[PDB]
């Protein structure tokens, strides 16, 4: 019933950057799974496309700093 996906990404390290998407997107809506990438520099996500999607992302990945590109 949600949909999943993965992106490119521009920045997210291990250390303190896998972290600082996913512990976001569970207080966020929308998405309801993910888990990263991190060794081809991409983003996975399970998201319910009744409201918000790749916005989530949007807010998570720009708050930081970052760079990101959904197919």
């Amino acid at each position: 019933p949600l949909k999943t996906q993965q992106m490119q990404v521009g920045g997210m390290d291990c250390t303190s950057c896998k972290l600082k998407i996913e512990g976001s997107l569970e207080r966020l809506k929308g998405v309801a799974e993910a888990s990263v990438t991190v060794a081809t520099g991409r983003l996975t996500v399970t998201y319910d496309p009744k409201q918000v999607s790749e916005i989530t992302i949007q807010e998570r990945i720009a708050a930081l700093g970052y760079t990101l590109a959904e197919p």
